[PDB]
């Protein structure tokens, strides 16, 4: 059980170079399923979550190394089940079950269970798939899929916003017979990139970013070279970084067009920011943040990976803010530790409303979330005092290496093995 010993107040300035989107680098290592020539995925993050990728890939009975890239050879593919054991630990391991249907005919996937940020159920998946000729069975808390040949072309309108189904469908589709049209696609940038890195082993898709998505069936899929597109979750931390500990910073190996809605929140909050074509500065001027309104939505609207983060922001803020969440109504578990911080706020229904102190203390916390406990992390960084934050595994599997890009902002950290 690794621990995090962080030492404040402190404040974080200078710069850091972003990494590759973990989400991006995922659905791409499972979209490499499709692929019957090796493809080299480029700057990828060092993740416990792209380990647990790799580890299943390989399972299949795929190629797998890596250092800064990843290699795949997906020739050899020849079982076709996602265990209960590997997706029990990583609930986007489901996304296997698109390529292997689409590519073989069959797939095994276990089903989802219970998350501790809300109900999360895949019966979007599911629907996109029978739609596009699949039969989908549960038996022993498997989703088997199977298909009498290749699947065929649709139009498919999505019930609701989805990351997940949308990456499904769309890479299904590009092994299918005919076109198929993804209705109330998601926009996020992820899937811009995994559709780009999908066109480049020889699909065809248009309309990605937008709300309809059209894919023109093709018989095979080759290989290739890819590189991932910056994070803009880990871009938005760490600019959050410096808004709330008064500093100034620059991030390197960026893509601003990515963070219209975090970029102009930070401004409300009163930050100084300028952009280039691959960076991103902000300067607090020394103030204090301004207390913030906020909406988490779907791409381009503000992102609920980002939700905790501003939190943080806000309750160390001038004045009272509010942050409502409508992707993942049940996000707030970091607000409570804050509370042991010092911190002031209360829990509506899915609305957090925030009245910033001007300093917080340093206690022991517990992380639980992949992204959001991030913010313990920065909460550390700014409190008076020594914060302990335990459990940070699920940092891990979020931030490649965290404590080294905050420490060479200033930061007092030191990761213990209690
Ligand atoms: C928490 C992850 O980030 C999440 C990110 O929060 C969400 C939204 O941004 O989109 C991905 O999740 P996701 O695919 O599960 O999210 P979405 O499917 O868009 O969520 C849609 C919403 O509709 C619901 N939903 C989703 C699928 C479905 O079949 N039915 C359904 O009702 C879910 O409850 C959710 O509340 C990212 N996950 C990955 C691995 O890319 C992470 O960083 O690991
Ligand atoms: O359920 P998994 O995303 O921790």
């Amino acid at each position: 059980m690794d621990k995090f010993r962080v030492q404040g107040p402190t404040k974080l300035q200078g710069e850091v170079t972003i990494s590759g989107a973990k989400n991006a680098a995922l659905p791409i290592l499972f979209a490499a399923l499709l692929a019957e020539e090796p493809v080299e995925i480029q700057n990828v993050p060092k993740l416990k979550d792209v380990d647990t990728s790799m580890k299943l890939l390989s399972q299949l009975g795929a190629k797998v190394e890596r250092d800064g890239s990843v290699h795949i050879d997906a020739r050899d593919v020849n079982v076709f089940c996602a265990p209960y054991d590997l997706v029990k630990t990583m609930r986007a391991s489901i996304w296997a079950l698109g390529p292997l249907v689409a590519r073989f005919g069959q797939g095994q996937v276990s089903l989802p269970g219970g998350c501790t940020i809300g109900a999360r159920p895949v019966d979007l998946h599911i629907s996109g798939l029978e739609q596009l000729g699949a039969t989908i069975k549960l038996e022993e808390g498997y989703v088997k899929a199977s298909v009498d040949g290749r699947l065929k072309g649709a139009h498919i309108v999505m019930d609701k916003v989805s990351v997940g189904a949308t990456v499904t469908i769309m890479c299904a589709a590009t092994l299918a017979e005919g076109t198929t049209i993804i209705e109330n696609a998601a926009r996020e940038p992820e899937i811009v990139d995994t559709a780009n890195f999908l066109i480049t082993l020889g699909a065809k898709i248009s309309g990605q970013g937008t709300d309809r998505i059209v894919i023109e069936g093709v018989e095979r899929l080759g290989g290739g070279v890819y590189r991932v597109l910056p994070d803009r979750i880990e871009t938005g931390t760490f600019l959050v970084a410096a808004a709330i500990s008064r500093g100034k910073i620059i991030c390197r190996n960026a893509q601003p067009d990515t963070l219209d809605a975090v970029l102009a929140k930070l401004r409300d909050a009163g930050a100084d920011i300028e952009v280039g074509e691959d960076w991103i500065s902000l300067d607090m001027h020394g103030k204090r943040p301004k207390a913030v309104n906020v909406r988490t939505a779907p791409h381009p609207a503000f992102p609920t990976d980002m939700q905790a983060q501003f939190t943080l922001l806000n309750l160390v803020a001038e004045g009272t803010g509010f942050i409502t969440e409508t992707v993942f109504e049940n996000r707030f578990m970091h607000v409570p530790e804050l509370s042991r911080m010092g911190a002031h706020a209360e829990i509506e229904s899915n609305t957090v409303i925030c009245h910033g102190v001007e300093k917080l203390s340093g206690a022991q916390v517990m992380a639980t979330d992949l992204r959001a406990s991030a913010s313990l992390v920065l909460a550390g960084c700014i409190a008076e005092g020594t914060t302990v934050v335990d459990r940070i595994y699920h940092i891990d599997r979020g931030y490649e290496r965290i404590e080294d890009k905050l420490r060479a902002l200033g930061a007092n950290i030191e990761r213990v093995k209690g």
